[PDB]
């Protein structure tokens, strides 16, 4: 039904169509992409395997556990949707085998993580997925959250988290045109049917004993994509299936980084770190941008919150280069054990474009680009590079290009000593 011209990779060269690439008609309104659903490679560099270890202990460190939703292709799910010719061009058993060592892997680490493979190859009356679309289905999200919960109740400390009863009732029809089917409406001109599926939602029920472990508030956090967002309510089929309250602080668009990111941005996170934190996300993601790390890891301990500066100014920003810290005074700052902390006056400036110099005349340019739904109060938080020969150097100065900068604004920066 799809026009050839879909058939081509090369056809996919642009923003928008580059999350489709390419298309391929299965049986009904099914469509798969090749090289996202189809997909036989899974996990990442030697790199980041370090990374992600070295972040679960900084997390461990603070008393949290990690549990990594590695959600599963629509591919390893929903083989049987496939074109006979399909479904004999695409190498499932190897796809499945690359996956489950990724998650070998990623216990390794230290992460709890779930295994959603008895879900693989599925034959469901209601599907995993949407026909034409990247997310899961409600039901989906409640097949996966059934086997998460068995996952946490193995996390020590679980039993000490405050317990209540849910019950998950259907509340309306959940519509959806599925993103796939909109790509392939815009290259070939087919039209394809909106898909209508059970919408949830989750209640506490029963008493107002077991309600009051750790004092009775929540100790699950959750962080993850649209996929972890309400209308699909993984969240409350979590908290169904564990019987714990799960606080939400997914972002919708904010892909592997920008929900955990945020959450550890935020002041609760810190006055009130969870015993567990879940986080969510596709097998797409490099999980070894170096650029997310360098925030996450003093992102745990609040960047220089609470903590005394070396250095702090406030600046208004003018239109290019703005000069906002200098070491003067030529105090000993080494870059590999310092951290950087820094707050725009406009919270919805979602970039932050840094020079670092120092004392030998190197620079480092770190550009970091937050997700245009969130709200960290304007902050970022990021350590001075620590690369094999710049952990040495001392800081001479931090320079920040202007952002569509909104008039009058601001900007607080201030360097703080690492523990």
């Amino acid at each position: 039904n799809l026009c050839p011209a879909a058939a081509y990779d090369s056809r996919y060269n642009t923003k928008y169509l580059g999350f489709f690439t390419h298309l391929v008609q299965a049986q009904d309104d099914w469509l798969f992409r090749t090289t996202y659903d189809l997909r036989t490679d899974f996990g990442t560099s030697a790199e980041g395997w370090r990374e992600l270890r070295a972040l679960r202990d900084e997390l461990k460190r603070k008393g949290i556990e990690l549990v990594v939703v590695y959600q599963p292709t629509r591919g390893l799910v929903n083989r049987e949707k496939l074109s006979p010719a399909e479904k004999a061009g695409f190498d499932y058993e190897l796809a499945k085998k690359n996956y489950l060592a990724t998650i070998a892997r990623f216990r390794q680490a230290g992460i709890w993580t779930p295994d959603f493979s008895p879900l693989f190859d599925e034959k469901e009356e209601h599907a995993y997925y949407f026909k034409g679309d990247h997310h899961w289905t409600p039901h989906g999200a409640r097949r996966s959250a059934k086997i998460v919960a068995e996952t946490l109740k193995q996390v020590p400390g679980f039993e000490e988290i405050p317990k209540k009863q849910f019950e998950s009732k259907r509340v309306g029809l959940l519509s959806k045109l599925g993103t796939f089917h909109k790509a392939a409406a815009q290259l070939c001109g087919n039209s394809y049917a909106t898909q209508y599926v059970d919408r949830f939602e989750t209640e506490p029920v029963g008493a107002s004993g077991d309600l009051f472990g750790d004092g009775g508030n929540p100790q699950i956090a959750l962080v993850g994509t649209s996929n972890s967002g309400p209308a699909y309510n993984f969240a409350g089929f979590l908290e169904e299936f564990s019987g714990a309250d799960i606080l939400n602080n997914a972002v919708s668009g904010g892909g592997f980084d920008s929900s955990l990111l945020a959450y550890m941005t935020s002041e609760e996170f810190h006055k009130n770190p969870p015993k567990i934190l879940i986080w969510e996300f596709a097998t797409h993601y490099d999980m070894a941008q170096k650029s997310f790390y360098r925030q996450a890891m003093p992102l745990v301990d609040n960047g220089c919150s609470g903590r005394k500066t070396v250095l702090s100014r406030k600046v208004k920003l003018r239109q290019g280069r703005n000069e906002v810290l200098l070491n003067s005074a030529a105090l000993p700052i080494r870059s590999g054990s310092y951290v950087a902390d820094v707050t725009y006056s406009d919270p919805s400036v979602h970039e932050l474009k840094n020079t670092i110099w120092y004392m030998n005349g190197r620079r480092e340019q770190l550009k970091i680009e937050q997700s245009k739904a969130v709200d960290t109060g304007g902050r970022y938080v990021f350590q001075l590079r620590n690369d094999s020969d710049w952990a040495d150097q001392q800081f001479l100065s931090l320079e920040i290009e202007a952002p569509d900068m909104p008039q009058g604004l601001e900007v607080q920066a201030s360097i703080c000593q690492a523990a």
